[PDB]
């Protein structure tokens, strides 16, 4: 078979995307039960962003100042409040399509699926990784704010991201579903910049294991390396250090291929020093680090 | 903003995935109205594949020999037939979730979204391109047969692919939604092999235009080239020739960037001859050819 960075089926989530208009500002909201979540900067305007005070700005609003639409239909907001960077709007209608869900704060290195919306209307789904610097390399045009990232385990939607801002770098930033920012970032149009983006080492190995499982194994070697000697190389190449813990995770994949994680590290070390020299791995002129061990295992067995 | 190869929201299609069991063989079926479509090899068994005769094999079956389930529920098949490589099973229940749809035969170079299923249950969505050799580089494990590829224009699902086989290469093959194979391929476990896989030239330019729109423009140059001189290079590098027609398509993108398609070709020619020399385009150590002009435009404006 093969390996493609896939996203979870977006159906369950499409049924929760609504639209939230406030003054001259429109974006996307997440409708679960009778609460509609969304970025709090929906109450701001252009020069508001220069330096918003959300306490002042919000005190000057009422339920009636938020127009929300589910499809063409109108929902009536009957309460508002602020949670960190999110607005929580109570509404009369509970959502019939509300799925078994929960809010989780994802960790850096971990991946999730993004459902890009515009005006409460889903545009497309793609998968991505929460970088070590806390940015996602996504695709978000204007109006995409309030779009959510998630994962589906069984029948249960774990929401983990809502979009807010685009950084000067052209890379993105947002919050968990409690309005807490991933990263140092704030919701102001100011000077903030992304930290340095290190390669997710553990993810690059998972993907190598994926390649081996798919016959692409030209990169292997007889050598091995101690955990230390490896990190000493990794760090030169802007790679995340490797812990005996990351190594443990890579267990089942080592067992499935009879390749020792420390042998695989040696493989990686050679690729890092000698370069990839034209050849391709799973069809890439470069090492993929947005696929996690869990991702690879659910896609690579018999 | 950015650029990510996205897939269409899979919701409308998830509501059509059912399961089709026949003897010791289970796979996925596409339920629209009261017809359930699926690969005809559902009636085969192991050594049947060595050299099936679907006329014989099917004559020995009846409606009662096909168990189909929508979720946990059971549908009752009340008619069967064969269309090229597809089985069409009439059933009592029309599908409540049936969307505005249609069947289209996609052209090579064009892209579509795949919804990977197993046992009538959607596993994940990803986008991919129909290669010039008529294979898709997908991710399909055993049980994924009958999974569909599609595109959504407005509110209308255009189905264009159903999965059947995995080639020795580890690359895949299937049919349009009339059971006609894309490519020379047949549904027999035999020696068939994929032709040579040329790079979708038009798609590689669209993506360069995408990169320019995203500030990644280090690859441009003052030079230009005649359509001819370009193809003469392209062909050396296993690239699809370029027609004045492909060029016309690239119009709006040339107009949006003030970069002439023939100038962009010159850019590409240098990349093809001089190599990419370490640097990355839109974050790739290699040229992406599974994003079409249409794909790029819907994701790259203001």
């Amino acid at each position: 078979s093969g390996f493609r960075k896939m996203a979870f089926p977006s159906g369950k989530v499409e049924g929760c995307m609504v639209q939230v208009t406030c003054g001259t500002t429109t974006l996307n909201g997440l409708w679960l039960d009778d609460t509609v979540y969304c970025p709090r900067h929906v109450i701001c305007t252009a020069e508001d962003m220069l330096n918003p005070n959300y306490e002042d700005l919000l005190i000057r609003k009422s339920n009636h100042s938020f127009l929300v639409q589910a499809g063409n239909v109108q929902l009536r907001v009957i309460g508002h409040s602020m949670q960190n960077c999110l607005l929580r709007l109570k509404v009369d209608t509970s959502n019939p399509k509300t799925p078994k869900y929960k809010f989780v704060r994802i960790q850096p290195g971990q991946t999730f699926s993004v459902l890009a919306c515009y005006n409460g209307s889903p545009s497309g789904v793609y998968q991505c990784a929460m970088r070590p610097n806390h940015t996602i390399k996504g695709s978000f045009l204007n109006g995409s704010c309030g779009s959510v990232g998630f994962n589906i385990d069984y029948d249960c939607v774990s929401f983990c991201y809502m979009h807010h801002m685009e950084l000067p770098t052209g890379v993105h930033a947002g919050t968990d579903l409690e309005g807490k920012f991933y990263g140092p970032f704030v919701d102001r149009q100011t000077a903030q910049a992304a930290g340095t983006d290190t390669t997710i080492t553990l993810n690059v190995l998972a993907w190598l294991y994926a390649a081996v499982i798919n016959g692409d194994r030209w990169f292997l070697n007889r050598f091995t390396t101690t955990l230390n000697d490896f990190n000493l190389v990794a760090m030169k190449y802007n790679y995340e250090p490797l812990t005996q813990d990351h190594v443990d995770i890579l267990g089942p994949l080592s067992a499935q291929t009879g390749i020792a994680v420390l042998d695989m590290c040696a493989a990686l070390k050679e690729l890092l020093q000698n370069g990839m020299n034209g050849r391709t791995i799973l069809g890439a002129a470069a090492l993929e680090d947005e696929a996690t061990p869990f991702d690879v295992v659910r896609q690579c067995s018999g």
